């Protein structure tokens, strides 16, 4: 086995790096992990040349424009583009290169906007998505056409997961190109050393599902190694799992051990209020797997921010 992981030196990638490292990497898997510094994913020339030098036979597709509520609210025309540029030059040059499995990655944010609770892989495109972030949404769609397309005419095992607004260790802390949870704890980081107020965005009142980075990392290796379906995956917690914006801005805030008071910026946007995914697929493959705690999966988090 030859595994090719792009983006592998993002948040999930470091996630799927550490818990290989850690001793998941089963004998006969050469695991090579990839940045845009190897190969820049949006130019087909350079794409082509990393899968024929790195022949690979398994891939996990991770290479994506990511960014928080308010990054792709801006920048919807860049999160298409750079999107579907880096998926089809990873998707046709597996193909070719002749790749067994392709694993790529999607979100619960691409789903549509006016929809029945919770949601379930077949509802993919029932509806158009949330506005705030179409241009990533529809991108991350398209993986799924794309997929069904291979299928369908060549017979390729080229499938996707999708999880949930994911957290942990090599994240993107940015506050303003940032997602909820890290840049909540870099925000509670600057409220403590300025003295200053911790300002939540929003009204705290959008309810998510959160999956730490270390476990989607261990579905995800799972998923490679026995999920055969095209169809997609929602790997995520329960239902019953989901908190609102309140809820985990007080999980980060108790991690953090903040003294200091906490306010909420009404003005600012909440995004999509609700995208509820249902985990039976999962749970029917993986009744036996556990999930960190959230406060637990929280403080680590937040360890290793003030210590890296
Ligand atoms: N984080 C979440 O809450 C969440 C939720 C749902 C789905 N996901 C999925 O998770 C996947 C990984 O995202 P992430 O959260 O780990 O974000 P991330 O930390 O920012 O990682 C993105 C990775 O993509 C690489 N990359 C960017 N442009 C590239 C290019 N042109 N060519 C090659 N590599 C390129 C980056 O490398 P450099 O630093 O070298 O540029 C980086 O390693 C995405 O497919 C996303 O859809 C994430
Ligand atoms: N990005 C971000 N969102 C925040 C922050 N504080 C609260 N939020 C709320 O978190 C939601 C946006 O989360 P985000 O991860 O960026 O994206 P989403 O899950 O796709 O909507 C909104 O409801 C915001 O009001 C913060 O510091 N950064």
């Amino acid at each position: 086995m030859r595994i090719l992981v792009t983006g592998g030196s993002g948040l999930v990638g470091k996630a799927i790096q550490k818990v290989v490292a850690d001793g998941a990497g089963l004998p006969g898997e050469d695991w090579v992990f990839v940045s845009s510094k190897d190969a820049d994913l949006t130019d087909t020339a350079q794409t082509r040349a990393l899968f024929e030098k790195v022949q690979p036979t398994h891939v996990i597709h991770l290479a994506a424009m990511v960014g928080g509520l308010f990054r792709n609210i801006k920048y919807n025309l860049d999160f298409w583009r750079k999107n579907v540029h880096m998926n089809d030059n990873v998707l046709h040059s597996a193909f070719e290169v002749g790749a067994r499995k392709v694993v790529s990655c999607l979100s619960t944010c691409i789903f549509p906007d006016k929809t029945t609770y919770p949601i379930d892989e077949t509802m993919i495109h029932n509806g158009p998505p949330h506005n705030s972030n179409f241009g990533y949404s529809y991108a991350k769609r398209m993986i799924d056409v794309q997929n069904r397309a291979y299928f369908q005419q060549y017979g390729c095992t080229f499938t996707a997961v999708i999880p949930t607004n994911v957290f942990g260790p090599h994240d993107n802390f940015n506050i303003e190109d940032g997602h909820v949870l890290p840049g909540l704890i870099h925000k509670v980081h600057l409220a403590k050393s300025s003295g200053s107020a911790l300002t939540v965005w929003g009204t705290g009142n959008p309810r998510r599902q959160f999956i730490y980075s270390l476990d989607l990392a261990q579905l995800f290796i799972w998923v490679l190694r026995e999920y055969n379906e095209v169809e997609p995956i929602i790997l995520s917690v329960g239902e019953e799992d989901e908190v609102s914006i309140k809820e985990a801005a007080e999980a980060v805030v108790e991690a953090m051990d903040f003294h200091g008071e906490v306010t909420f910026d009404t003005t600012k946007s909440d995004g999509q209020f609700k995208k509820t995914a249902s985990n039976s697929k999962l749970r029917t493959y993986l009744p036996d797997f556990r999930f960190t705690p959230f406060k637990q999966a929280v403080k680590e988090t937040c360890a290793w921010f003030t210590d890296n």
